[PDB]
């Protein structure tokens, strides 16, 4: 038993609808307001071939980039200098305002609500995962502090090889809907969760997807709000942005909140403006100054023992679902696999979001290449 | 085997990608860019209660509309009249520019997408279907023209039950993926068509909505477009939509022509209002003036034995994806299950859509009170 969730809609019994009960009463009042929620769906355009190609001034420096950019399979890139757009690029096939998945830089957003309500003194990091979740009694988040779930540093038997059919990271895929279901495996994300074991230490950086969602499971058990509600009340509805976003979920309406969020170049952008803004954002505060502040500053250095990291950033840590390199120019990301990244370039002001799709999840080809143009890019922006 | 689909993505193989291998390339650069067609999705709003009832000038002639609306289980209505709107409701909960499934009223836009490639000449009604789909060779659909497909004038083994589990409509939608697919299903809507049979009578309207899914795959045939795009292509793009529409997908990318689009109800009226300007769209052309004047005109009333469509509208008919009540002010309509209609008042040069969430698919109960208010707010149009 996991416990309480938030209902898919008001007076809602756990885990209604279903694919087979949606269109029943009461639920159907709901499901045909919202049917994509349950079963996959495509748009069809109100609207009746080539890339857009406007690199601006970053050009005279990087005269190469829109190759570069093709070669790390770029399907929307943008950069944000103050609030003004001085750069943009779209794959031929993907319009400016297309929607584009983000892996993992949903956790920054998901972070992001969790600081929200530190900031209200709903959560405290200092408390064990247990105080919010009692459920995970039992289970590997029996013992660590939220804090060391939003700076993974819990070990944690959990394969994240996104390749390998035999790993955790495909189990967790498969509970959550984004792979197809095997006999035996978990019902729902909630219950994956409580599978997961480790031995016990803590400390170390381990990135495990599983610690995002465990994040999200908090948010509601604090709020009383579906995730995806609270990742709109908390981040998106305060952004002023062009278009809703969109979250998978999962059979009881769960968001995939490790991985699953999509939306476009520009609104993502709004996101970083936030932070470089120290938590504000045009529909109010959504992370006080200090928690901003904190992110900028890094985690534990000593924690962060992932070779592959810190051979590009020495002194590189994670705090708090961003990654932060803790290079000369105090860069910060959220980044996912095939290419994501929201990349903060406080230095100029600046952000920088690059949306892709490479053929593999993350190797250090693509890693050295994906950097070397955030890095290049930030530098062009520096006054000369 | 059932030939030649059109691609997911250009270069696509049959039947890729799957939820098994959206995230492998070449697949992931159009699944990063289109999720929601593989894994349910939820919206995550940019935007931060009460019914709002503009009922406007028709709520002196019915002064307990609203009510009324509320008895039916309205979600959204809106009267167009001529090129402006004169009456609007939506229910709590449900906003101006939320999208609603139209279930059985997509036929109507799948007619109408039929009907302009007739008057491309790219279709002959009068052509059997295996004409354009030789694998249904074999089928109930081997002998029956194009024609009486749109007219539902084929006699097939179907039980059109939608609440009856053992009917064919819940094994539609499990090929389809609107319910829990069973052991030994059919793998998609298009395998499903062809397990259909009949006596090989024709001539006698069944209502069947697995004729208009032979539609879509007739579409695609003939365009080499998923229906999903030629949905956009011929009708929806030249609307002048505010919104996309969308419509829920197969394994495979088939969208469900015979129930799965939304829309908003603003947009659906812009669908009436070119069937009122004689197939004209601020867009383009959609059909030509003489397929709205046979829609208009009904079907063949002997065809009709209906006996619930015929006991409140005796004269009726169905043809070409519509209903015809053949009453004395001609109105025509798409109808769907729940209380969604399409409706057409030539006289008034109006439109109303309603748009609803009855706890039942149909029952003359709600099949009465619907009608009894389409008709009255039409009679409240009229000039005195
Ligand atoms: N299957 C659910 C997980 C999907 C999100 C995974 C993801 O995007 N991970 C990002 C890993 C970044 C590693 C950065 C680095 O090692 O340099
Ligand atoms: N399960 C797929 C079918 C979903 C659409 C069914 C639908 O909307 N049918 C409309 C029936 C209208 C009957 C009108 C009448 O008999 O008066």
């Amino acid at each position: 038993s996991t416990g309480q969730h938030p209902a898919r809609y008001p007076g809602a019994a756990a885990g209604e609808p279903t694919l087979d009960s949606w269109q029943e009463p009461p639920h159907n009042r709901w499901a045909f307001a919202h049917l994509g929620e349950m079963v996959p769906s495509a748009a069809v355009s109100r609207r009746p071939g080539h890339a857009l190609a406007r690199l601006g001034a970053i050009a005279a420096q990087l005269p190469d980039l829109e190759q570069r950019l093709e070669q790390t399979y770029t399907d929307a890139f943008l950069v944000l200098r103050g609030t003004e757009v001085v750069a943009e690029y779209y794959r031929a096939g993907f319009a400016p305002d297309d929607r584009h998945l983000l892996m993992a830089v949903s956790k920054s957003l998901c972070g992001t609500v969790v600081g929200a309500l530190v900031d209200e003194g709903r959560i405290d990091p200092a408390q064990p995962v247990t105080e919010y979740v009692p459920e995970l009694a039992g289970s590997v988040y029996d013992g660590p502090s939220v804090l060391q779930v939003l700076d993974m540093q819990i070990s944690i038997d959990y394969n994240e090889d996104y390749v390998d059919p035999a790993s955790e990271v495909q189990t967790h895929d498969r509970s959550a809907g984004w792979r197809t279901r095997r006999h035996g495996d978990p019902a729902d994300t909630y219950e994956f969760l409580t599978t997961l074991r480790g031995d016990g230490s803590t400390g170390e950086f381990q990135y495990c997807s599983a610690n995002t969602d465990v994040l999200a499971w908090i948010v509601e058990r604090v709020t009383g709000l579906r995730y995806v509600e609270a990742l709109s009340t908390y981040l998106w509805a305060k952004l002023d942005a062009d278009r809703d976003a969109t979250i998978t979920v999962d059979t009881t309406g769960f968001g995939f909140a490790n991985g699953g969020v999509s939306c476009t170049a520009r609104d993502l952008a709004r996101v970083g403006r936030m932070m470089l803004d120290g938590g504000v954002a045009p529909g109010g505060r959504v992370v006080s100054e200090d928690w901003v502040r904190r992110v900028l500053a890094g985690g534990s250095h000593e924690a962060m023992t992932d070779k592959g990291f810190t051979n590009t950033f020495p002194d590189g840590s994670y705090t708090r679902q961003w990654w932060c390199t803790g290079n000369e120019r105090g860069n910060v990301s959220g980044i996912g696999i095939h290419g994501q990244n929201l990349w903060l370039d406080p230095l100029t002001d600046s952000v920088i979001v690059k949306l892709s799709s490479w053929p593999d999840p993350y190797t250090e080809h693509w890693h050295r290449l994906q950097n070397g143009i955030l890095l290049d890019v930030s530098r062009a922006l520096d006054a000369v």
